[PDB]
């Protein structure tokens, strides 16, 4: 298992470092890979920003940080790597983000969540749009599973 | 590895089955599990509920769909489990994945993308925000990893 | 001028009086339309809804509440009422709310923010993107207003 | 009324242009203020980014485009301006704009749908969250209007 968590780092912020943490607790090796983006005109040269985010994550002993110009797609197959990690700039799901925090720290404790950003087809799928459709006498096929189709919509 | 999945699937959509698809191939076991939610008033019982996910995950060879009560931290327990899996309900992070996409069919192929979610104190950081902050000679110490602070500003 | 904010309000929020509040300054009438949403089987009945809501909103001197059963673009019809008012249940554009909030104490103060969801096509076009495409020599002519295409892309 | 919608707009997209257009709509005066951004190292001149928005909204007979260094909260003051207009880079609320979507072709007809951020307190509010606290006897006194608290709780 490679992960890579790709990014400008322009500086590093704590941001940066509390993925970083999150994440290299889920892989064997976790590269973060630093892009060099002229595009965006950085403060800090690709070196010193390499440099900064080696300093800051040399306590993570199975994090290795390395410096690309592009083409991140090819440096995941370098690495033999499918899975890519990103820190989300929305809040949301406040309801069960409070239900985790209460549990973690008198309940269970410690527990991560993963998101899994939904496929432009899906994102207009919900169970409760599939239930309105139903209530209507509409047509569900299209958004669930053929092998409960039959079970929830008929003729 | 247990992940688990959990969820009121009122009833399961393609939306589930592509999250329950791509977080099974992270986990040794994926853990579907199917929360009672009678205060949600479900559609469908709890037992068609999890008979129909079951019927729609069996090709899912190491995904077990469980029903549960609730004590969603609990349950995690049980399971020796320290990682949720959720489907987001907002779509972001349109120009990366935009790069995805052309990566995903001519370039290196099914990458998967992990999200998380920021702390409340870190949404509020980025390196933009530090940037600017620093611009302005202002204070960023709280921002930023405490071994690249002195490199980026002083007095 | 008439604005409509729809919702269920079972029971009614902090963050309605404060979406009311705010959009109520917009319009020289404000309906706060109360949904039946006999789905959602509401704990409060339609009838406590919406008193509840009147008397919590009756200082605001341009609001009316009204409770409907359905049919919410008809019912925007019979206000010839071409805007709705709805809150986010998502927190981003940090670096600009954190500016905002700067402001609005010890700059101009009290300025309000308007956001506008994207359509479905743009929610993919940036400004980022098509400079992205403009450097690949690529074609932006589907992203940009025509009356500027000659002046950013040739042959 | 005067709405300020301020940009970088290196260079001007049919986005921006959606958005102008439909938040013309809504005041007597549209000022599109084009944001310096030297920072940002844009692409385009100031003149020409001024230029390009100008010649891409002279059919939009209410709006006026100009130049502006920073301080946007002052030139807000400057128009007697107490309301911005911003596009959302997240798409959200998937069930409400597939029913806008129906509506606005079949039923009633182009309806606009103004969004409004939650205050950083509210987001974490809902109902759904309310009536959570108040099934596990709760302290929800922080959450609702007082002259309703006395309706939902007790004791």
């Amino acid at each position: 298992k490679v992960g890579i968590y790709p990014g400008t780092f322009d500086p590093v912020t704590n941001g940066h470092i509390d993925i970083i943490h999150r994440s290299s607790e889920l892989f064997e090796k976790l590269i973060v890979a630093v892009a060099h983006s002229s595009a965006k005109n950085p403060m800090f040269s690709l070196d010193e920003r390499l440099k900064m985010i080696q300093l800051a994550t040399k306590s993570f002993k199975n994090v290795e940080c390395v410096a690309f110009e592009g083409l991140l797609a090819y440096l995941a197959k370098e690495y033999h790597c499918k899975v890519l990690v990103r820190g989300l700039r929305v809040v949301s799901d406040f309801e069960y983000e409070l239900q985790m925090g209460y549990a973690n720290k008198s309940l269970n404790h410690e527990l991560e969540t993963l998101y899994f950003m939904p496929t432009l087809q899906n994102a207009f799928i919900s169970s409760s749009i599939v239930r309105s459709i139903i209530a209507h006498k509409g047509d569900a096929s299209h958004l669930v599973p053929k092998e409960i189709y039959p079970l929830i919509s008929k003729a």
